[PDB]
């Protein structure tokens, strides 16, 4: 056997060179050109070669193979087959077997006289289960710039009718201007002629070519793609017979406790047929002795309690303000806050962004309509030409803004973040414009002719919207859209309002312009905010009535919270006004107190600043919201305890000749331990409250606690000695609620027939707040703790109503990991023969579920990346032979050798020194037009190397993007769900213990971290802060334990009856709530107290007189002291600015203070009446 038509001398037209005949044996092959037998067909390197075949015949080959590659080269195992189909046509080693030529004619040479027979036609037997397999199997490759099949464009023809049969016939025909001689191919799967055609192994889009080619794409290919994920949602509700399931619990329990009850009660209305008084007494008789000591020795206590409250709260000399949101709402040891340290320290931390959501309300959307052919597009109005103009404008000018800070200016150029740099450095700009590299020109100009245009604008969008990677237009273009700063631009970044995959549908442009963020830096970070305040007020004062702009900056929320905290001081000024107003004229009725109300004003405010000073001193840090929620509470509770105590003195008749002293040691010994309970049972409570982690809540409740504690003990000691100096005077001239308690409330309310009524109506409340506990929101929206008339609460609705991708996400895998070895790789990997549990794969799936796991898209690896790179076939590397270095790839191939041998083991992935020895070529080389993407702009700062010692490789993480998070809900299932992901990998890759470990890290996981323990965090905080209630209680009340019992179950019914109300108003239950929550619980005390002491120590005969005994008594100065100043304090509260305070502050403080007014005056009464301890 032997080949014909070897050698090219003949000359069609152009470069078209008929082969020339030859049927001599087959030639050895030169040993020149191994590389092309590499290229075009490595299945003929076993070295014997006598291949018929010549290296210019290869290069014409590979010339002609240019836009088949291009089309085909996206499914390896197609272009294979095709190649198949023409290495083996041409110069194959028994290519006589099938082939036989027809027609041939002399070919003079003007070099020798010598005729050189052409082939002018022949014919090529191909088998037809081989045409086939091959148009089969390449018919699903898509095109770029559209979803047709690169059938449809290289048929010659529409691709819904080109058959297999004819389109090979057509590529081997000369007919369509590249072919350099017509072959009449000849499908005959039988040797016919003693002429057998070419039959070898075949592969499809689905089977893969080469151990190390992955298959062909499912969007190339729809054989391999299979049947869609799919998680199972739980609901998880037990709806015992159709309802909540606890509806029905509790309203069956109800019903219970009324036929229980009342099947008492109306079955016996038929029925008609040294251990305590040892610890109790000590404190009356130190009390009253102090009081009158207080009394007969006013100027030395109130000079004392001056000269302490100055040395106390001078040391608000030192005083801090934290305004840092990190500090404030992060614990500074919390799991995601050592991972956020973690990740600052090898990666440096986040960059800070400044977003931009435009939209065009004045425009319509408009058609595109494609010269040749093609359905319509429609575009949204925001992809209008005029409008790009616009935002184009808008974009250039805002890159001028300056700001100059320091006596230095600070431009973007300076400020923001260049990947690339200092090659290229103009720097990440993440808009729509990037595509035309925000010029007017590239916008513009068009490349078409009257009566039609061939390209335009939507057809560069078109075509980089489907391929954002590219360095050419490559299709009538020939224009990159990779962006100034060297990287692609994701169109889901810089759109959005479209649907799902049509760009062409964006109603919205977002515009993001990333800068630097510095980690342990503060000349940068004031130079950055400097900035970003500059940028602030001109977007806020760009007017052009043509866009609607929704913007925001990293340093916004802050500014936004510091303007809040500073527009409420002028709200609590009025409320202490209203207090003072009150307090003045209802002390006791020149019968006036104003001037008692007015120091009690002043010790109010000395023990606020007092405890505000000592803590500045020991260090703590002022948050300026406390300083504004603070003295409302110390407020409160002030003037509850002077009331009291003014008043029982005010009520009490004098002896036989006492002169002051000995009254008002009397007085303060029997109202004393009133007072001294309730102040020592909040003080506990609030202190017990600053336990849980969270520095606002921790500082917030330390304050409160001391300042209540030290307000507590100067009032009862500078306050009674004033108390005693004030009686004096006005007794030389220099009640009518008590009346209606005794008289018509309290023998109503203790009727032998409304109570029972009282009690029913009162556990149904409890019962129904007890079915509703369990449906409670959990997080704070993060929109309303700003102003209404905020530019930020526009931009939160932009976002949840137009964005489509969310904050990026960070797989970092810990250092310790390998990557030097087979399964080292495997374990990273994303790849060919690399494992299927790999992270790569594992966040793969989890991007294609996206609903279930909150992750959007794939990983976007740099290891996959690396090996592509390194692969000898793309040939991107290729170092100096002499030298071992870098040899770019554009560059004069003087004597740069390929990185790796284009070999069989060459082939396979870089395993040893290898990797550690080309990685930072990788790393540092740049996006070359011949080459492509590089590893520089994108994996630079992903892979940390450590110089010396064979540079083994550091951490590393994989980004990948969230879903669009629009709620709590949202958030915190984002973080439980990347957090399953990562104990997934780590589980899988078996090390050996913890040494290291994979974690997840995004911005938001240190705001969020706290709700994945707020339940057990509530559940500890408040049975302990009742448990220490109690203990108190049934220790300073003396001991009787029913007295106790029943006062920390009225305040727990109070709690129970809290939630309930936060269910109702639409209260979260975040670490607010639940310091409020605590705090009430401590605050039922104030009310609770007083009638159950009335209760117990009397010595009348019955239940009911009892009752109604302590009713009278201590309930006339209970309903006038607290509730009413509570109540004043609250509706000036109601009216708020910050929208944090006017949600919780103001809805908590109502509830609890109308909650526990009827709770004590009413629920108590009844139920001591009821079950109250006999003496
Ligand atoms: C989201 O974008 C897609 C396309 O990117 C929109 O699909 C197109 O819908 C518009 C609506 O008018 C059609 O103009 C267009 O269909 C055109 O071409 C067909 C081809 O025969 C023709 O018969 C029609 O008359 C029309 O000219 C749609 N493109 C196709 C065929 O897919 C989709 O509607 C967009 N979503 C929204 C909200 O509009
Ligand atoms: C992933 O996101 C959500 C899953 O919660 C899916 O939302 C897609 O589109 C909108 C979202 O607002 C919804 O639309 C659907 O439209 C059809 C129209 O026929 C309607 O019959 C459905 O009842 C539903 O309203 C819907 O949430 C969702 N659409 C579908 C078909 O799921 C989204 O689809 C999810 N992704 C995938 C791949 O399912
Ligand atoms: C077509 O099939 C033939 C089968 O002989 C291939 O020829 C080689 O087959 C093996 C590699 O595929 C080699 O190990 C054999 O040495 C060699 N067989 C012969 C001719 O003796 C041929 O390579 C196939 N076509 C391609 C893709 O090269
Ligand atoms: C971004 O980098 C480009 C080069 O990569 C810089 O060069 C540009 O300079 C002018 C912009 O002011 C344009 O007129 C040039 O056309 C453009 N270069 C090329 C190749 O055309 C440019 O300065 C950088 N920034 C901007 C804003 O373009
Ligand atoms: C417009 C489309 C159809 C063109 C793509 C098909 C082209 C690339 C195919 C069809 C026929 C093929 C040619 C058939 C014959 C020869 C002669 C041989 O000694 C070198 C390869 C060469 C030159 C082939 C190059 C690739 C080729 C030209
Ligand atoms: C209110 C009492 C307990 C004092 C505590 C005041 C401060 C710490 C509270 C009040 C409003 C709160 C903010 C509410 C909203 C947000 C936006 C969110 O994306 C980050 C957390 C952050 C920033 C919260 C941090 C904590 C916060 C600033
Ligand atoms: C090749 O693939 C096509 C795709 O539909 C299929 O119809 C055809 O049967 C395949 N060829 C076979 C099975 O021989
Ligand atoms: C703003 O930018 C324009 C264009 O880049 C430039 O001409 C001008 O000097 C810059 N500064 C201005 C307008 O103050
Ligand atoms: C910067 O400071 C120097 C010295 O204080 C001063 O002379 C100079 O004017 C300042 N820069 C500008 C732009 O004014
Ligand atoms: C895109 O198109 C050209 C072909 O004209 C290609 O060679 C190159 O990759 C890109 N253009 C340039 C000028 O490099
Ligand atoms: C809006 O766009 C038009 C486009 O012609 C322009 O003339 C106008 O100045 C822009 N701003 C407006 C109308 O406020
Ligand atoms: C996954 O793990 C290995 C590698 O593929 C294999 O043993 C197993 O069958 C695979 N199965 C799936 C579903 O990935
Ligand atoms: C490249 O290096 C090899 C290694 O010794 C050497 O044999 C070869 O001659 C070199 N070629 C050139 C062009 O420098
Ligand atoms: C390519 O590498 C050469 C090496 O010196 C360098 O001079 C040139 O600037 C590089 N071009 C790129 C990275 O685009
Ligand atoms: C984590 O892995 C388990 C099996 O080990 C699997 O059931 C679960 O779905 C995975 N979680 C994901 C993929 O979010």
């Amino acid at each position: 056997q032997s080949c014909v038509w070897y050698g090219e001398c003949g000359i069609a037209y152009g470069d078209k060179r008929y082969n020339c005949e030859y049927s001599g044996p087959p030639k050895p092959l030169p040993k020149d050109g191994y590389d092309l037998v590499q290229e075009l067909c490595p299945g003929f390197f076993f070295g014997n070669v006598s291949l018929c075949c010549d290296v210019r015949q290869l290069q014409t080959l590979k010339d002609n193979l240019q836009l088949p590659l291009q089309f085909l080269s996206r499914c390896p195992s197609c272009f294979y087959n095709l190649l198949n189909l023409f290495c083996e046509l041409t110069c194959s080693p028994r290519q006589s077997q099938f082939l036989n030529v027809t027609a041939t004619e002399d070919y003079v040479d003007p070099v020798t006289n010598q005729t050189k027979t052409n082939v002018k036609e022949l014919q090529y037997y191909v088998g037809q289960s081989f045409a086939n397999a091959m148009y089969n199997a390449c018919r699903d490759v898509e095109a770029p710039s559209s979803n047709d099949k690169a059938l449809g464009l290289l048929c010659g023809k529409d691709a819904d009718a080109c058959n297999a049969t004819n389109w090979i016939e057509y590529m081997f025909n000369k007919d369509n201007g590249q072919a350099p001689f017509t072959i009449t191919p000849v499908f005959s799967d039988f040797p016919v002629h003693g002429m057998e055609p070419m039959n070898n192994a075949t592969k499809g889009c689905d089977e893969s070519v080469d151990e190390v080619t992955a298959p062909c794409s499912c969007q190339d290919c729809s054989i391999v793609c299979g049947p869609k994920p799919q998680p199972p949602p739980p609901p998880a509700p037990w709806t015992i017979l159709g309802l909540d399931a606890m509806y029905v619990i509790m309203w069956i329990t109800y019903m219970a406790f009324l036929l229980v009850f009342f099947g008492a009660f109306f079955a016996v209305w038929c029925y008609r047929k040294p251990v305590s008084a040892a610890f109790e007494g000590c404190l009356r008789r130190l009390f009253t002795r102090w009081g009158s000591f207080c009394v007969r020795n006013p100027g030395c206590v109130i000079f004392f309690s001056l000269v302490f409250i100055t040395a106390c709260s001078s040391g608000l000399v030192f005083v801090r303000v934290t305004t840092n949101p990190v500090d404030l709402w992060s614990a500074p040891s919390s799991q995601a806050r050592l991972e956020k340290e973690y990740f600052d320290q090898h990666f440096g931390p986040f960059f800070r962004t400044e977003q931009l959501i435009i939209r065009a309300p004045l425009t319509d959307k408009h058609i595109y309509q494609p010269y040749p052919s093609g359905a319509d597009v429609p575009f949204g109005p925001p992809l209008d030409i005029q409008i790009l103009h616009q935002v184009l404008d808008l974009q250039i000018a805002i890159e001028n803004i300056t700001a100059s800070y320091d006596n230095e200016t600070v431009t973007l150029q300076d400020i923001c973040l260049a990947p690339l740099s200092p090659y290229n450095t103009n720097c990440t700009i993440l808009s729509v414009l990037n595509y035309f590299q925000n010029s007017h020109s590239v916008l513009d100009h068009k490349k078409g002719d009257d009566f039609f245009v061939y390209a335009d604008y939507h057809t560069h969008f078109l075509y980089c919207v489907r391929a954002p990677a590219s360095l050419n237009d490559t299709s009538l273009l020939h224009d990159p859209c990779l962006g100034t700063f060297g990287g692609p631009v994701f169109p889901w970044l810089v759109l959005g309002g479209y649907d799902d995959q049509n760009y062409n549908n964006a109603t919205a442009l977002v515009i993001t312009f990333p800068v630097n963020n510095y980690y342990n830096d503060t000349e940068k970070l004031q130079r950055a905010q400097a900035w970003e305040k500059e940028f602030i007020n001109f977007v806020k004062n760009y007017k052009n009535p043509n866009l609607t702009i929704s913007f925001t900056a990293e340093r916004s929320i802050e500014d936004e919270l510091n303007r809040e905290s500073d527009s409420d001081v002028f709200t609590v000024v009025i409320s202490y006004a209203i207090m003072f107003l009150y307090i003045s004229l209802a002390l006791g009725h020149v019968d006036s107190k104003v001037s008692l109300g007015i120091a009690g004003i002043l010790i109010v405010l000395s023990s606020v600043a007092c405890s505000l000073g000592v803590f500045s001193y020991i260090g703590l840090p002022l948050t300026l919201i406390v300083i504004e929620v603070i003295p409302f509470l110390v407020l409160a509770v002030g003037v509850d305890n002077i009331f009291i105590l003014v008043q029982a003195y005010q009520r009490d008749e004098r002896l036989q000749g006492e002169t002051l002293d000995q009254q008002l040691g009397r007085v303060l010994g029997e109202v004393a331990p009133s007072m001294f309970l309730s102040s020592f049972s909040e003080t506990v409570a609030f202190f017990l409250g600053a336990l849980s982690v969270m520095p606002a809540v921790h500082t917030f409740s330390l304050f409160a606690g001391l300042a209540v504690f030290i307000d507590f003990l100067l009032q009862i000691t500078c306050f009674v000695s004033l108390l005693g100096l004030d009686i004096k005077r006005q007794e030389k001239n220099r009640s009518c609620l008590f009346r209606f308690f005794k008289n018509s409330y309290s023998p109503l309310l203790l009727k032998d027939w409304m109570r029972p009524i009282v009690i029913a109506i009162f556990v149904g409340v409890l019962s129904f707040s007890i079915a509703v506990l369990n449906k409670v929101d959990i997080g704070l929206d993060q929109s309303l703790s700003m102003p209404d008339d905020s530019y930020m609460v526009d931009y939160f609705k932009s976002i949840s109503q137009y964005l489509h991708a969310g904050p990026p996400v960070y797989f970092v895998l810990e250092e310790g990991h390998d990557y030097t070895s087979s399964k080292g790789q495997n374990m990273v990997c994303g790849g060919m023969g690399c494992n299927n549990d790999s992270l790569v794969q594992q966040i793969f799936n989890a991007a294609q579920l996206d609903n279930y796991t909150r992750i959007g898209f794939a990983p976007s690896s740099w290891i996959d990346d690396y090996f592509d790179w390194v692969k000898p076939q793309s040939s991107c590397c290729r170092v100096d032979n002499i030298t071992d270095q870098f040899c770019n790839a554009s560059v004069v191939d003087p004597a740069c050798v390929r990185c790796r041998p284009l070999t069989p083991e060459g082939k396979q992935r870089p395993q040893g020194g290898d990797f550690m020895r080309f990685l930072p070529m990788f790393l540092s080389d740049n996006p070359n037009p011949k080459c492509g993407k590089g590893g520089h702009a994108a994996y630079s700062s992903a892979v940390n190397i450590l110089l010396g010692h064979g540079t083994r490789v550091g951490a590393t993480y994989f980004m990948t993007y969230h879903t669009v998070l629009q709620t709590s809900a949202d958030f915190i299932d984002a973080l439980k769900k990347a957090r399953l992901i990562a104990s997934n990998v780590t589980e899988t890759m078996g090390i050996n213990g913890s040494a290291y470990r994979v974690f997840p890290y995004s911005v938001f996981y240190v705001f969020y971290e706290q709700y994945l323990t707020i339940i057990d965090d509530t559940i500890f905080n408040l049975g302990v802060s009742l448990g220490a209630i109690f203990l108190v209680t049934m220790v300073l009340l003396g001991c009787e334990l029913w007295s106790a019992v029943i006062m920390c179950a009225t305040i727990a019914m109070v709690l129970v009856n809290m939630f309930g109300v936060m269910w109702l108003w639409g209260i979260s239950l975040n670490a607010v709530s639940l310091v409020n929550l605590v705090m009430s619980c401590g605050i039922s005390v104030e009310f609770c107290s007083h009638i159950t002491r009335a209760f117990t120590v009397s010595m009348k005969g019955s239940r009911v007189e009892r009752a109604e005994e302590a009713l009278a008594h201590m309930g006339s100065s209970v309903f006038s002291g607290i509730t009413l100043t509570k109540f004043g304090g609250i509706v000036v509260l109601a009216f708020a600015k910050s929208q944090i305070f006017q949600i919780f502050y103001f809805r908590m403080y109502l509830a609890m203070v109308l909650l526990g007014a009827t709770h004590g005056l009413i629920f108590l009464p009844v139920l001591l009446s009821y079950i109250g301890p006999s003496v």
